């Protein structure tokens, strides 16, 4: 029970909802991540030099005696989708910027695959491991979806309802409250995909 | 569900990182000023949106999470700091007394928000033990000899409760700072006589 633990929902929605999304501020948000995540590399480089005052022992062993590497990918991821966010929103008139959009979605897919490799590690809880591999399907959705994928993005969706209802199930209907709500939050993609599979 | 403040991991990480382990107090004071208004934005978001409703049965509070805690453990570090920079830069004993004293009142704040029903056993007793590593460095600095010893007492017998709990690993934290105050000990027995 020391495992690591990383409650990426709570920690995305809440830091989406202070730092700008409030208003669609993807660019203020994607700011508010870029400064975290700096602070992150700076703490994670000092933890790594850290020694030991009497016996000169590194004082952590490696990346994962703590949740801060692994919060440091997180913020890759998004600060990866704030950007194919804000370009969604340029693209909408600056049919250039799709390239630009793309490429960033994909980007956040995979810094979200490398997060959820890194939560496979016998040292993070079980329910971590849930959130990061429902955090991968959120945003392979995403990426499918915006590709026009339907039949992928449905199946990367489906997979995150599914997760994230496994995840309510375990706790109070308060606790429970931010899944279903992130359910409900994709299930106008889920309609979308399963009209054009009509 | 129980609140978890890691009082002492985390006051010993920031110390070394930022400033205060190589006397740079200033720089550490800066540190927890920068991280206590990341807190206090954080914690007026929140609370600014509380009668909103979002499909919650409960209202948030200042005890939903820590933050509120660690805001004020940022109080108590950044009178630490101006103790110790003190300490060095050695009336000013007055100065030094009255710097110690608003750690020690700012940590008892700390422990006194930590007796919730919220807030997990662990971290009672790391609160506890900080208020009395503070309020033994204040008397010790006095002169308080007997006063100084019970605290450190306190302090030394709690730390090696946390040792003696959880992971080989987690000991070497509360151990290293049991090292840290023995010789003070030493010194006020000897006081004492």
């Amino acid at each position: 029970g020391d495992s690591l633990s990383l409650e990426i929902l709570q920690i995305i929605k809440e830091s989406q909802q202070q730092h700008g999304l409030r208003h669609g501020d993807f660019q203020r948000y994607r700011g508010y991540c870029s400064r975290r995540q700096r602070r992150l590399r700076k703490t994670l480089n000092f933890k790594m030099g850290n020694r030991h005052k009497f016996t000169g022992k590194k004082v952590t062993e490696d990346l994962l005696t703590d949740n801060r590497y692994l919060l440091l990918v997180l913020m890759d991821a998004e600060r990866a989708w704030s950007y194919a966010m804000q370009l969604k929103q340029e693209a909408n008139t600056e049919p250039r910027k799709r390239f630009h959009l793309l490429s960033r979605l994909r980007k956040a897919v995979k810094h979200a695959e490398e997060l959820e490799r890194l939560c496979e590690s016998n040292r993070v809880d079980a329910k971590t491991k849930l959130e990061a591999q429902a955090y991968t399907a959120y945003l392979s959705g995403m990426l499918r979806f915006e590709h026009q994928e339907w039949k992928a993005a449905i199946e990367a969706f489906n997979k995150c309802k599914t997760i994230y209802e496994k995840l309510a199930s375990a706790f109070t209907e308060e606790q429970a409250v931010l899944y279903n709500q992130r359910v409900e939050e994709i299930s106008p993609n889920i309609r979308y995909c399963a009209y054009n599979i009509g």
